[PDB]
This record gives structure tokens, C-alpha cells and sequence, in this order.
């Protein structure tokens, strides 16, 4: 039994079943015995009986096994397209070994597609992109035009495990979810685990009856490990979320920066779909170069971001010369350092007078901020994005100010520059439509986009999008630009 | 009993003696009862008898005790300069709170000097710095006229604990450590604790009688910790170290950056040399600011470093596009990326060839290394200092290249761009002086820079400089330009 109680600790990685489009065949190491195989390995291959118990050679062939042993020679499947059995019948072959078992998958042949020449066409597209932003609104377009799924979508995947979808490309008559969140739970840490370690992963049919695996459980009591296999068999619980949303089969590729999956580019179809080996070696190949180019355009935003605050930092010490009184310079300047950090507001709080700009906290409200900054800083950079966490009474405020930066401006009397952020649900963007409905199944209304947004909406109430490892380092730079200064004028 | 087989797991925080140039009182929690006492607490506060048992009040009296509650109100020592006690007596005094523990610390009052003034006219002359070397070089020559210790170095910690002299301002006569290292035991791990916990660390006199602190150990069998103590008395190894050198006095300042001990500034006095409170709260100061300068500086190094790699590699892409044979321009430009990687030699090896620049290992040995390359890589970069820990064989060519940095660039074959180092004792740059020798002590010849040069000089034997991680962040963006282009011209 699998239900909503139990599915955040589901052993996917050994469900005993796979999908319907091949055959697999389990082996010792050294590939000599068959020890497990599928039962609809009697229709593909056109054989009699039990397979288990049963050699390699024998099953398969002394001609075919040979090839298939040179080509073991770390845990990476090896792709075999269009080898020939005894008969003659055609199949693409997906070739692994782990946890020292061999796994061997068929499925019929398609010797009309070229992968190299598919994926240069794709990643030529995406190489000359100046923008992560250009990279991600371009590769839905693409990949929607090249495979022919009905909608594409690329989540990014935010601090707190939850996904945003970031990019989308879809069939008009389809609804948008363009903008809008989905909780951590929703991808289980077990299924985040396997999409790390496989690039691609095929669903042919989410209505397609699961073939089992004979046996399920060996002699000394093992499970068959189906974590880098292709074939493995979906969740029930994905497969009625899929049902219910109106989409049949999907191909999610895994994109991995700074080695840590950073999101997924899925793909939907509303019929049945299942793309052939070369076309998939091709998608992979897609998939492991918009990885790369994403981690370089990434490192040329960081880099540009803290590039533009030395400048204007520079600009502002150059002005703090020339100027007599530092602390009049600050009343005057202080809302440009809102270009520093993104931030929905910024105010000073100098000599026990608060000075605001944009989205702050109410004027009464401030003495209490500025004596709680004084007591958790220790003359260092402080942020929060739950400010209500840390002084209750700010949950009244939240929808104006629910997140804080505090910059110490000195290194002797309590000054703070503080940055404010709305509540992360007032700066939605979110381009989908509320009238759109699902069916549910035996599960519940759990396993619908419009209830996964729900959930998401409550997890994030009276909370501001977090501060970033680039917000908090111009922070600190500016704490020294500032105290420095400071320091000099006295 | 301490020596040099336990001297690296020595209890220095629990010395249970004191420098004699001040006087030291323990009180509990809550400073109503005196708990202990040095043993010159009689001497100096001209006080009869035994304190332990006797109220905080009545040994120092209701005036004096009322101010130092109040100072109270985390872990950072409470300074009080130039206060008076019962019959007038004026006192310098540090006071602090550790394991629910109130130390009171005594010296002769001093009230002819300003330390914000003194610490200004420092940090001004070091605050307009554009680069860690003028910083480095500027600060040891300023702090030397300031404070008029007869040496100042500046040691910086390199990846293994080991340390540097990256700096030194000395008296002529004096010989120069300038380019030295010293090995990682030379400052044990609880020495490196007790610096990241105290700014400042003076040794007033390493010939001076050290004071007994009464009891050494209490009722329940608790000796005193005295980590945030100003007059703690130091190790006898570090002692005989001192000298055996011809150092009587000391004062360390600690260097933090991103919250790590970055290194110390150290001044020696070959006569004895305790500076005022007032003298050192500006010292401190220094270090304070010496430290947020020196990390924003690094940060903008680290920033410059990477933007170059990015503009290089910019202009080798736009060759990449109007040349046609990849290989052939490959051939023509790889000595060029010796500019985005500090290197001693660079080379090439593409379809089977091999091309090399600067000091690389010797033509015949290239095949083994290309081949191990091929085995470890998995097509990622790969990077070792220590090469004969990986080759055995590469042992005979570790003068030329004992440090290999490897980079992937094609997704296909096992062509890659070899960056090597020679063995990091053929690139010393030491300033010192080989015939001058140093008296020993009991302890044996050990405790001499000398012998501490030679015990590092082994230890980094066949090994070249660490690959730094802005060296493995441009190696990263190098890979996936190369593999980019490399895929394109196909
Ligand atoms: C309690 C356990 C649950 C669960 C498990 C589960 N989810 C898996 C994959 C998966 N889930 C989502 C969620 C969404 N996809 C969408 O397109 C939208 C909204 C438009 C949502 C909210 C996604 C995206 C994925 C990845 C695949 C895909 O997007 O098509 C898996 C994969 C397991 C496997 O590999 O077989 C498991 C297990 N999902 C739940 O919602 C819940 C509660
Ligand atoms: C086995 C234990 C040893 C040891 C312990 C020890 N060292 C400490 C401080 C310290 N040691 C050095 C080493 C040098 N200083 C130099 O100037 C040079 C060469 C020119 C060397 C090699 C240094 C630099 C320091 C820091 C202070 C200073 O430099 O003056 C301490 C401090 C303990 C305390 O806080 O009381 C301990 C303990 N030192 C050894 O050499 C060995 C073997």
C-alpha cells in the first residue's frame, strides 16, 4: 500500500515493475547466469518458458553476449543502438551494471534519426545566449519545436527544496502554470536522489499496465535496483497527479550546476509518447550543455552583480570626502544603496532618527526594530526573511515588511541601514488561470496543481523571498566601506 | 611535566600561572565572593593575608565594585583605564566573564595617551591601499614606528596550517626571516582556538617569573580558564623558543577574514616590553580594520582574476569562429592560457600528440600521465600538487613538475590542456641568512627557526604550490568554453 502518509518515504528506486515500451533482463557481475527478467520478455524477444536459471549465452546468443561484455568496459548505462539477436529481430539495448548486477533493457529498433547532428542544431541555439534569461525563455521554445511535446516547462528549484516554474512553452489551448510555485514535498528527497544521477527520465504511458519483474524477491531477500535503469516504473502517486492534470506520458532532463540539481526541464504530452534511444541520446546531450552554459552565465551575473556595487561604493567614498558631514550625506543618499540589493525598500536609522524609503515598516514601529537589530548584530551584517520568527509583533506589518537586512554604518555608536522586503506573495507574477479545475482520483484533490499552489501560499505566509550568498557578500562589503569611513571622520 | 612528544596537546588555556607586569582576581557568577587570586594580588593592590573566602566589597570596596557590575552589561573583555580603588591607587582594569566565571585583571594605570587618535592616524594611512601587497608591505613598516618593537612580521597560513613571512620591517642588525615558512605544529590546533578567540596576545617578558594563580584547582576539581585573560602566562616550549632566539618580549595580532584565521601580525622586542591598555585598545583596533581591508581586497583580486580568464577566453572564441581546422589553432595558442592560470608550464594533448611549454615532464613520460588522465578524469577537471603520490614514477621529474592540473576539451576523445608546477622548494624566494645559528635550551635544537625551515622544507618535498579554488573556477569555465567550441566544429 502507497498513500499520502507514507509517499515523501516510498521506495522508488525498487518498485519491482516496469513500463510496457521494453523488456529488461537481469544478470550476475560477470554476466553469465540470468537471475531476474520481465514477464513480456516471452512477446519482445520471442521466447518460451522461464528465462531465471537459464545462461546468457544460451537466452541471448554467443554472438550478441560477447558485444554486450566489451562494452561494460563507471555506473553510466552504455546506449547499444540496433544490435541483432539469433533470429534476427532489431532492438536498442541500455547496457548497466550496479550493486556488481547487470541490467540489459530492450526496446525495438529506430535507425532513422542521427544524435550528433540533432543535439549540435539544439546547442548552437543556446551557445550564443548573453542571459540566464535569454538561455531558460529560448530552450522551452526549442525543445518544444525539436520533440514535438504539447507543453515544456523548466522549475527552478528555490533554497527551501520548492519549485518555481521559471519558462514555459505550450499548446494554446492548454493552462498556464508560468509563475507559479510548487511545495518541497512534491518531489520527494528519494526521487530529487535519481534525478541527480540520471540526466533523462522516460513516462511512455501513465495509463499503461506495469509489467512485473520475476521474482520481485530473490533467495537471500533483495529487491532489483532500478535506479539508473530506464524502464523503472513510476510512483502511483506521480502517475494520478499526471491523470489527473490530462497528461499521458513525460520526459523530464535534469539540469546540475556547481554539481547540486538546480532544476529539471519537463516535458508533457496529452497522448502517449515514448521518444527512441538515438532521439534520447541526443536530448541528454542537449541537456548536460545547457547545464554547463547556465553555470557560466550564472558565475557572469555574480560576478557583474558585485562588480556594479565596488563601483558604487567607489563613487559614494569619493562623494564622502568632498563632503563635511557624513551623516547629512547619508540622510540625502541612503535610497540610492537600494541599486546594491534587491530590495522592496530601504531605510537609516542614524542618531536615534529614522529615515524611510519605499516599503518599510511603519514610522511607530522602528525604536523596536533598531533596539532588536542593536541586541542579535554584534556589529555584524543580520538578515532574516520571517521577520514575525523574531519579533512577533511584526506579523501586522508583513505585507509591507516581512524580511530585513541590517548594515552597522558604525563601529562605535548603533547606526543600521536597513533593507526591507515585501511578503513573497505580494510580488507574484503568476500568469495561470483560477477557474481551471481537475478531476481526482482515489487519492484526493491533493494531486492537483491548483492544491499544490495552495499548500505552497500557506508554507510561505508572512515570509519574503531569502537573501542570497551575493546579497549577503555586498552586504558585508558595504559594512566595511561604511564603518571605514565612518571610522575617518571623527 | 611538558615536551616536545605532548607539546601539540598541551593545555595552554589552563596554565594556572600569570605574567608578572599585572595582578589577577577570580569572583563567581555573579561577582559578590572572591573564588581566587594570584599570589602578587599582596604586591601590587597592598592587600594582607588571604582573599578566597572574603566578599568582592570588602576587598576592593563598594565604590569600585558597583562600576565593574554595571560594565558587565558577550565574551569580549570589559576595558576600564585609570580607575581608582579604597586609598586612591589608580588601576588599569580588564574585566570579563567566562564558564559563569568573573576575571579581574590589574596593571599600574597609564593616562597619556588616546587611543581613538592614535588608531586614526594608522588606519588612514592604510585605508586608501589598492592591493593585498601594498597593504601587507605598508603595515608591518608602520606598525614597527608606531609601536617601536624591534621586528614585525606579518605570517600568513597557507592551505596545510603551515605559515609564511610574507612581510617584515627589523632593526638592521637584526637577521631577516622574509620568505621563511614554518610547519603546522609549530602553532598548535588549541594555540590557532585561543588567537581566533583574543584580537591581541602580549608576553611581557619570556625570562620574567611567572606569577601562581591560588588555588590551581578548586573544591570540584575545576581548574581556572583564563582563553580571554590579557595575562595568561604562555607554554615554556614557546618560551625556550623565544629565547633561544633572542626575543624577550611579544605581541601578536590576530588577522580574520571571512570569519578564518587569515595569519598574525607579530612584533619581537629583544628587551623586555609590556604596552599601556590604552596603547593596545588601538592596536586592536588596527588589527580590526587591517583585517576588513585586506578581505575587501581579496575580493576584488579574486574578482579581477576571474574577469581576465573570462575576457581571454571572450577572445580565443572569436579566433574559434573565423579559423576553420580547431586543432590547428589549438596548436598555434595553447601556451596563451598559461595567462589564466598561474603555472611554471603548459601543454597539449591532442590526438595522440603532444606539445609542451615551459617546464613540463619530459616527452617520453607524457603518454603514461595522458593515459592515467584518461582513467581518474571521468571528464571533469582533475588536479593534484603531490604527483608521485598518484605516479610513483613521476618522482624522477618532480624538480620540473610535481603539480598537474588537467582540463577536458572534448566531450568526445581524451584530448586535454595540462597545466604543471615545479616542486615548491625550486621557487623559494628566502631572504635569510644560512650561517647564522641559535643557542639552544634544554629542549634540544627543535625550538630554532632554522630547524622549524628544515622540518617544512621536508614535509612539502615532491609537492608543488596547492591549485587554489579560483585556480579550479577558471579551469571549470576554461573546460566548458573548449568542450563548447569543440563540439561545434564537427
Ligand atoms: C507525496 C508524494 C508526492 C509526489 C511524489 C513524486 N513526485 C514525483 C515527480 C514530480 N512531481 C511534480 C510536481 C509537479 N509537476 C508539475 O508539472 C506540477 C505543476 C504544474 C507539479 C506540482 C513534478 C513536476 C515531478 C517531476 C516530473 C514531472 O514534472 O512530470 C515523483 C517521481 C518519482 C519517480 O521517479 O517515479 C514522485 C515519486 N508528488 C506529489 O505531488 C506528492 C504529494
Ligand atoms: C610543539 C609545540 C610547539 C610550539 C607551541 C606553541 N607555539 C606558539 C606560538 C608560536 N610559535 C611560532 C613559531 C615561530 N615564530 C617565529 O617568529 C618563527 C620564526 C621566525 C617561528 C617558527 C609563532 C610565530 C608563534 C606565535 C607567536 C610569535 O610568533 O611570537 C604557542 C603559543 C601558546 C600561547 O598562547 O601561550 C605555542 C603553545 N611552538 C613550536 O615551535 C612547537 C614545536
Amino acid at each position: 500500500h502507497v498513500d499520502l502518509t507514507n509517499c515523501d518515504r516510498e521506495p522508488i528506486h525498487i518498485p519491482g515493475y516496469i513500463q510496457p515500451h521494453g523488456c529488461l533482463i537481469a544478470c550476475d557481475n560477470a554476466m553469465r547466469m540470468v537471475l531476474r527478467h520481465s514477464e513480456n520478455c516471452g512477446e519482445l524477444l520471442g521466447l518460451e518458458g522461464d528465462l531465471n536459471g537459464r545462461t546468457a549465452e544460451d537466452v541471448l546468443g554467443k554472438r550478441l553476449v560477447h558485444d554486450l561484455r566489451n562494452a561494460l568496459t563507471t555506473t553510466r548505462p552504455a546506449m547499444l543502438p540496433a544490435m541483432e539477436t539469433s533470429d534476427g529481430r532489431s532492438f536498442d539495448i541500455s547496457l548497466h551494471r550496479y550493486k556488481s548486477t547487470t541490467i540489459i533493457e530492450f526496446e525495438p529498433s529506430d535507425s532513422d534519426t542521427q544524435p550528433l547532428g540533432t543535439a549540435r542544431k539544439m546547442v548552437d541555439r543556446i551557445r550564443e545566449a548573453d542571459s540566464v534569461e535569454s538561455l531558460i525563455s529560448r530552450t522551452t521554445r526549442l525543445v518544444k519545436a525539436t520533440l514535438g511535446y504539447d507543453r515544456v516547462l523548466i522549475y527552478r528549484f528555490e533554497e527551501d527544496g520548492a519549485g518555481k516554474v521559471v519558462s514555459e512553452a505550450k499548446q494554446p489551448e492548454l493552462e498556464s502554470f508560468l509563475g507559479q510555485y510548487f511545495p518541497a514535498s512534491d518531489i520527494p528527497q528519494q526521487a530529487r536522489a535519481l534525478y541527480l544521477k540520471n540526466t533523462l527520465r522516460i513516462i511512455s504511458d501513465a495509463s499503461g499496465t506495469p509489467i512485473p519483474v520475476l521474482p520481485a524477491v530473490d533467495v537471500s531477500g533483495e529487491p532489483l535496483d532500478l535506479s539508473y535503469a530506464h524502464l523503472r516504473n513510476f510512483s502511483p502517486i506521480h502517475c494520478e497527479y499526471l491523470r489527473n492534470m490530462g497528461v499521458a506520458a513525460s520526459m523530464s532532463i535534469s539540469v546540475i550546476v556547481d554539481d547540486a540539481l538546480w532544476g529539471l526541464i519537463v516535458c508533457h504530452h496529452c497522448s502517449p509518447r515514448v521518444l527512441s534511444m538515438p532521439v534520447r541520446i541526443a536530448a541528454a546531450m542537449f541537456g548536460e550543455f545547457f547545464s554547463m552554459f547556465l553555470q557560466v552565465l550564472k558565475q557572469k551575473r555574480r560576478l557583474d552583480t558585485i562588480n556594479h556595487a565596488h563601483a558604487a561604493l567607489d563613487r559614494f567614498l569619493r562623494l564622502a570626502a568632498h563632503r563635511a558631514n557624513l551623516e547629512e550625506l547619508l540622510v540625502d543618499s541612503f535610497q540610492d544603496f537600494a541599486r546594491l540589493i534587491p530590495c522592496d525598500g530601504v531605510g537609516l536609522w542614524v542618531g536615534n532618527n529614522w529615515h524611510g524609503h519605499g516599503a518599510t515598516p511603519p514610522h511607530d514601529a522602528i525604536p523596536r526594530l533598531a533596539r532588536f537589530v542593536a541586541s542579535v548584530s554584534e556589529g555584524r551584517v543580520w538578515a532574516t526573511h520571517a521577520l514575525s520568527q523574531a519579533i512577533p509583533e511584526a506579523e501586522i506589518y508583513a505585507d509591507t515588511a516581512a524580511g530585513m537586512l541590517a548594515i552597522p554604518i558604525s563601529q562605535v555608536k548603533s547606526d543600521y541601514l536597513l533593507f526591507f522586503r515585501k511578503e513573497i506573495v505580494q510580488n507574484l507574477n503568476w500568469a495561470g488561470n483560477p477557474e481551471k479545475s481537475y478531476e481526482t482520483g482515489p487519492m484526493g484533490d491533493r494531486l492537483t496543481p491548483r492544491k499544490s499552489f495552495a499548500i505552497w501560499k500557506e508554507s510561505v505566509r508572512l515570509q519574503a523571498q531569502p537573501w542570497s550568498e551575493a546579497d549577503r557578500e555586498i552586504a558585508e562589503t558595504a559594512r566595511i566601506a561604511l564603518v571605514g569611513v565612518a571610522f575617518h571622520h571623527s
